[PDB]
Parts: structure tokens; sequence; C-alpha cells
């Protein structure tokens, strides 16, 4: 009927109409490239009820084996035809299966390889995989959390991980973590009108206070792990500080910055995402990678649906404010981009910039495409927020296409869960 | 068979085999959204040899005059019935039609307000347009041209404008100029290797030096209005000296930076673009706007591919050149992009600053909304190359379509002209 069009820094909502009177056939798609939207339902996959169907399964299966077995470099084929034949089997057998460890890692990394969002790609075969699928309760999930979250940090010396909880089963029995990352500020709407810590956990702030949080109303005060195991209800578990390492911003040169009282975690783990790979989907299998400054100084302290600190920044700066045309918006900016850059390297915590970083990918796509004939880019997202045609990766086309396996975004679990 | 891709960077091309195990369905596309492609066979409209066929061509019309009469707040009805049977009777009669000048201009417009790539597009609703459809020599392009370029640069105060040759008559009867935009600087590989001027037009400079003209050999040497009327042959004409406004570029406390000698020309006019409009098409229309800063202060002066002063500009500012870290180039960017706009607001030439623009289409996008319940907007384009998630443009979700009338691309000339 129309397309709903939301603007997420004001988040109004607008309702397209017009693109029925399209022409004919546009870029690859006849009427609208919808690559601008954030959410699409092609890049989700949802709820169940019932299991995964045995004739859709079961090639799905057989196809991510020949992807598998035809990967090392010299096949085994006797084990790649008993392992077809005993999926073939255990599938008629069971309704689901289980992968063998070396192919949950080799799924993972594919997935990861296969995400068109991520610009760090380049360092898909180096991964740390838990098997976290023989767990079963709230409580253990919560230790797995910890240990990843414990082996990621690394004291500073970040390491990427993923840790895989239990695959799907009927659809009624999902393992599924509620935050939208491992460590994750809260924000809470104050009484004289305001709004203090992270504005866009508001929502999910107020579920845990619903869930009896203790709310320690302030700047930087990370929420609780929100787990849901086999379908129970979400039990709720703090993060024990001592697992939590931040890293506190101060500029090189301004010394005014510090005053300002910022900070930010140093991981960046990816909480809420599903993983599909031959036929199989796991809800839960948070993934972590290494902060690229950008994340931070740009979208995470300058937005104005989050920290929004650049009017403050630009003032301590004595810049005119009341201008835009000065370009101190610009100015600010990469000096606050320069303070995280600064403060992690200083505190031996692992970041990247984003010109060393779009500099890698370039390299990766090339090896990518050398490899196997391709690699699937979401332009809209591998460009950074600051500096885009400064850096490669904007003069590069890019082809966006959803391959498998792959990391698929979910539905938010407070809207679809059957609470008891 | 396989996609090519582009780097217009490094001009490498790439061959995606990948693609074809994609899924199902992405967003709007089934296997691929191409919308990081430059040119796609969807936003070009070719050569041709017949006529377009009636059959075609009457509906489109029908469509255009119910678009353009049911415009205006109360209806002419008579006319517009009156009009349809003039227009059907004048179709079946000579094989095309010709547009009144007041459609012309609504047309012009509509097709301006339906460019999914420009951001200017709030001052939609002032626009001039020349009419020059009656036209028939290269001489008389060149005088409408030079007409244009003056009417437009207005001294300084740059004045939106479009002159509208010949419609497409056969398909081998046409007016077509064969420059990128109207002003544009020369590019001459020279003999030590090195490259001169725009290197963006260097197969173009050597066209240009074939039909025997003068190579200056300079870093802004003015190109020559290639014309070609009628389908004869392109005639040479080199644009009055007095036409093209310069402005040098100066920075307001960098004074060591008015001796890099830099300048650039004031007038944006895109040249190459094809009109199509209720079925009718002219290939030869260039507009204008007036210049976004961004544009020359980060594309025009610091590609690789065009001038690429950053790495000097870096230099002279005492940066940590060889230290992609140091967020360097960051700080001379915003230092080139502050010159641009210090140099144009000072010798009195009409510019806008990304963020002041940014803020303007967020305001047409509503505008546009509410009017007509939509508005064709391709992200990858409206987000300026710097300063991305600082412009509420970043944090807009969009939907990019084909609507009518429309400027399309078309195949550059040179590649499919039958000379004599
Ligand atoms: C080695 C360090 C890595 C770097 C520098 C990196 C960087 C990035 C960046 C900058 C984004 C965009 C984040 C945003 O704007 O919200 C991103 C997204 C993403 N990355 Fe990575 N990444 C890394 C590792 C990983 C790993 C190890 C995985 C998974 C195994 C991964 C999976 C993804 C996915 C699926 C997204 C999409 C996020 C979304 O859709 O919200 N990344 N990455
Ligand atoms: C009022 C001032 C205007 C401003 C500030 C403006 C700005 C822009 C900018 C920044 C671009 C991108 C240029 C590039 O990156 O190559 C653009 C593209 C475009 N604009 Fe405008 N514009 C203005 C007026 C116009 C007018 C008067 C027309 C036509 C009647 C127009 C038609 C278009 C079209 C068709 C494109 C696409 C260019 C391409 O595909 O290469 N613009 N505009
Ligand atoms: C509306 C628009 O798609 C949205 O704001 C985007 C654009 N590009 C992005 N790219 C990254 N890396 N991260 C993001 O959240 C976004 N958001
Ligand atoms: C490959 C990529 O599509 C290309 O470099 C783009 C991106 N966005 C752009 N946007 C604008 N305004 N101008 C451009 O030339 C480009 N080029």
């Amino acid at each position: 009927q129309y397309v709903r069009i939301k603007n997420w820094g004001s988040g109004e909502i607008l309702h397209d109409t017009l693109h029925h009177k399209a022409t004919s056939d546009f870029t690859c798609k006849s009427k609208s490239c919808l690559g601008s939207i954030m959410n699409p339902k092609s890049l989700t996959r949802g709820p169940r009820d019932k299991p995964t169907p045995l004739e859709e399964l079961l090639p799905h299966a057989i196809e991510f084996i020949n992807q598998y077995y035809g990967s090392f470099k010299e096949a085994k084929i006797e084990e790649h035809l008993a392992r077809l034949e005993a999926v073939t089997k255990e599938i008629e057998t069971t309704g689901t299966y289980q992968l063998t460890l070396d192919e949950l890692i080799f799924a993972t990394k594919m997935a990861w390889r296969n995400a068109p969002r991520c610009i760090g790609r380049i360092q898909w075969s180096n991964l740390q995989v838990f098997d976290a699928r023989n767990c079963s309760t709230a409580q253990e999930m919560f230790q797995h959390i910890c240990r990843h979250i414990l082996y990621a940090t690394n004291n500073g010396n970040i390491r990427s991980a993923i840790t895989v909880f239990p695959q799907r089963s009927d659809g009624k029995h999902d393992f599924r973590l509620w935050n939208s990352q491992l460590i994750r500020y809260a924000g809470y709407q104050m009484p004289d009108g305001t709004i203090r810590g992270d504005a866009a956990t508001l929502e999910f702030t107020q579920l845990c206070i619903d869930l009896g949080w203790k709310p320690r109303y302030g700047r930087f005060d990370v929420l609780p792990l929100v787990l849901q195991a086999d379908g129970q209800d979400p039990e709720v578990f703090e993060i024990p500080p001592d697992l939590v390492l931040e890293v506190t911003m101060e500029h090189p040169k301004y010394e005014w910055f510090q005053e300002l009282g910022l900070k930010w975690y140093a991981l960046p783990a990816v909480a809420n995402m599903l993983l599909e790979v031959g036929g199989l989907e796991f809800p839960a299998c948070p993934f972590n990678g290494w902060y690229m400054g950008t994340e931070i100084g740009v979208r995470d302290f300058c937005d104005t649906q989050r920290y929004n600190i650049l009017e403050e920044v630009g003032r301590r700066m004595g810049l005119e404010t009341h201008t835009l045309a000065s370009l101190w918006k610009d100015r600010a900016v990469t000096e606050i981009n320069v303070a995280v850059l600064h403060s992690f390297q200083k505190q031996n915590v692992t970041i990247m910039d984003h010109h060393t970083a779009s500099e890698s990918f370039m390299k990766h796509m090339q090896n990518e495409y050398r490899a196997r004939g391709g690699c699937p880019a979401d332009w809209i997202w591998l460009v950074p927020p600051v500096s885009g045609s400064i850096t490669p990766v904007f003069h590069q086309e890019m082809l966006n296409y959803v391959l498998s396996p792959f990391y698929y975004y979910q539905i938010e679990p407070w809207k679809t869960h059957i609470w008891q």
C-alpha cells in the first residue's frame, strides 16, 4: 500500500505513496532501491512455531556440506560422502541435525565473510568460537557470556570471537539475548525533562527497570544482561564490573577535554543477531571485533539520538557555534576523533582509525574477488560517517547481496515473546 | 553472465561471479542492490534510429498532460480537454509533438524535482528556462550557451537555469554537447610522466586536441565547448574567457594557501544530460545550480583522480603525513573546505556549505512528502563526501526511484557517433 520511512534522528516517520508512479525497472530492482533502509524484512529472520520442513532443511544442509568439504585444499571425498550420508540420515531421524565443530567454525567465519555491512572482514580467518550449543539455563548463558567478554577483552589487546548458543529446535524454545550488544550504557529520562546516558537505550532501560533493575541514574551505567533460555522468560543478570574494560577520553592537546568526563567501553560485541547456516539457525550467538574510531567519536558521541556532545566540544574550542558555514562541526568532530584514538592507544586498547580500516578492506575485496569471485558489500555501511571520499571505499562500486551462511537481524524479542 | 564493477579511484575493474549464489529476494530487488553503481543502464537513455512509436508516445504524452493540467490550483478543464485533443491530433499528424512554453517550464522543474541525486531541490520553483528548441546550427548552439553562462553567472550572484535545445526527432539528428559540464578545466599527460590539470578530463582533452584544439598546457585551462547539431559532426568552439568567472583560493588564516596557486570556476553546469518528458526526449539541455562547497574542496581538489592536493596541503600544515592514524587527512580537508567557502564568500560568489545544504533538503523532503507523498532520494549521492553523520540526511531513510519527467544519463557521444 505504502512504504514506512523513518528518520533515525528525529524518529519521525513518513509514508511514501509516490513510488507507485515509478517507471519500469530501476537498478537491479523495479520500483525502488530501499538500500538506504536500516532494517529491511530481507535482512531479518523472524519467529516460528513449527520446525524447519525437511524438504527445505535437507537441500540446504546438503548445500552447506558441499561448501564445507569443497573448501579444504585436498577434498576428503569419502568423508564428504560419509558426512552427506550421515547428515541425510540424521535429518530424517531427528528433524534437525548437529554440526561438527570444524563445521561451526567454518560456518561462523563464512557468515562473517558474508556480512555486507562489516568493514573488518579482512580478519575473517582469525576468529574464536565458543561452543555453547549444549547450554541449557539462563545462568549458564551468563557464565558463557562472561567467559567471552573476558577472552575478548584480553586487557585491551582485543580478540575477535563469537559464542554460539543452542540452535533452533521448534521455534518456541529459543535462546535469545535481549540486549543490543553485550556491553552498552543505559539511558534514563530525567525529571527536569532531560536525558542522561545513551538516549538510544531508553526503551530497553525501562524494560530492565520493569524486570526490577537497580537504576544507578548516571551517564555511563553499563546495562544488565537480559537473558532468556529455552522459551523460559528473561532472567536479569548484571555484568561483573571487573569485566567491563573502559577507556577514559582525553585529548593530546586540549587538557580541558578530560573535564568532559567522557569514556566508553572497549568491547564492541553485537548481541541480538541470528546465525543461519545450512538450514539451521542460531538466534543467540554474540560476536565481537574491535572498535573502529569513528563508531565512538562520530556516532556514539556526536549523534543527536546518542550522547550529543558536539555543541559542547565545539564551544570549548571557541568556535562560531551559531554559524553553520564556519565548519566548526567539521573541526570539533575531528578533534573528538583524535581524542578517542589517542585515549585508546594510550591505555593500550586495540582500535583502528577509519583510513587504515578502509585501506585494509579494499585489500580484502581484492583477495575476496580473486579468491571466490565476489564480496557482498553495503556501501552505505562500509563508508565512514566522516571523511567519506578521503577513503578508498567511497570510490568503490559494490554489490550488496545475501548469501549463506549469514548473520540476519531479528525481531526485538519483547514484541513477540509469550509471557508466563 | 557476470557484473562489471569499477573502482573510480584506481580505475581498476572487477568481475562479480558470486552474486549468482544469492538467496531469494534482497531489499526491493532479488539478487543485488546495485545502488552503489555510478552509471546503471537504468539511469541512462541511449541512442536511436527510428522515432518513438506512436502507441508508446501517445499514452506518455496523455500522461504528462494530465500531470500538467492537474497541477494548477483551479484546473482549466476545457483547455485540458482541448490540449489533450490538440496533442493527440498533432501526434497522429506529425509523429512527434511540441510542448507549450509553460509546459516545458513545468516539465524542467518537475524533472529536477525528480532528480534523486540532487540536494539543491528545494530551489525547484526558481528556475530559468531558455527555449533553444528552434535552434539549428552548432554556431547557434554556442551563442545560446554563452547567453546561458552569462545569465547564470550574474557576476557571482549565481542563478539556476537550463537551456533546452531541439527535442529528438528520428534518432540521427540529435543536438549533443560532448562536454561533461559547461565549464571544465583540461588535463594533459605531460612528458616527465606526470599529469597536469584535471586528470578526469584526460580522454576528452585528447579529443579536443584531435579536433585541433590549442593545448595551452596548464593546470586551469578551461576546455572548449564541443558542439554537434542535427547529426552533423562536432564543431569546436572556445568559451570567451570574459564569461568564465573564477574564484582564486585563499585561506582566512594560512597565508601560504594562496601560494598553492589554486582556483576553480564558479559555475556548476551539467552539460551531457538528456531530458525525458511525456515521451519526448531532449539529448541537449545543460542546466546549472550553484556550488556546494564540498564538491570543490573535497572532490575536485582532494581526489586521486582529480587535482590530488591533500598530500601537499597536509605537509604545509606540518602534519604527520606518514601516519594515517594522526587524522591529518581529516584536518587538511576541513581547512581546504574553509578556504573554498571563504574564497567564494569573499569574492561574492554564491556557494553553500554542506550543513546548511542538508538542513534545507530535509525541509524540502518534508514539503515534498506532505505535498505529493514522496521524494526520490539517492542516499549515496545526497550525503556529503565528508561529515556524513554530522549531517541530517545521513540518518534519513530514502527511496530511490525513477519517475517522469526525468534527467537521464547518456552514452558518451564519441563512442556511438557515425563520423562523416
Ligand atoms: C576484527 C574487527 C572488526 C572490525 C574492525 C569490525 C568493524 C565493523 C563496523 C565498523 C561495523 C559497523 C557497526 C555499526 O555501524 O553499527 C561492523 C558491522 C558488522 N560486523 Fe564487524 N568488525 C569486526 C569484526 C567482526 C566480527 C568478528 C564479526 C562476526 C563474527 C563481525 C560482524 C559484523 C556484522 C554482522 C555487522 C553488522 C552489524 C549490524 O548489522 O548492526 N564483525 N563491523
Ligand atoms: C540551486 C542549486 C543547486 C544545488 C546546490 C545543487 C547541488 C547538487 C549537487 C551537490 C549534486 C551532486 C553533484 C556531483 O556530485 O556530481 C547535484 C546533482 C544533480 N543536480 Fe543539482 N543542484 C542545484 C541545482 C540543480 C538544478 C537547477 C538542476 C536542474 C534543473 C539540478 C540537477 C541535478 C542533477 C540531474 C544531478 C545529477 C548529476 C549527475 O547525475 O551527475 N541541480 N546537484
Ligand atoms: C538511514 C541510513 O540508512 C542510516 O542512518 C545508516 C547509514 N549508514 C550507516 N552505516 C553504519 N556503519 N552504521 C549505521 O548505523 C548507519 N546508518
Ligand atoms: C562508487 C560510488 O557509487 C561513487 O564513488 C559515488 C558515491 N557517491 C557520490 N555522491 C556524489 N555526490 N557524487 C559522486 O560522484 C559520488 N560518487
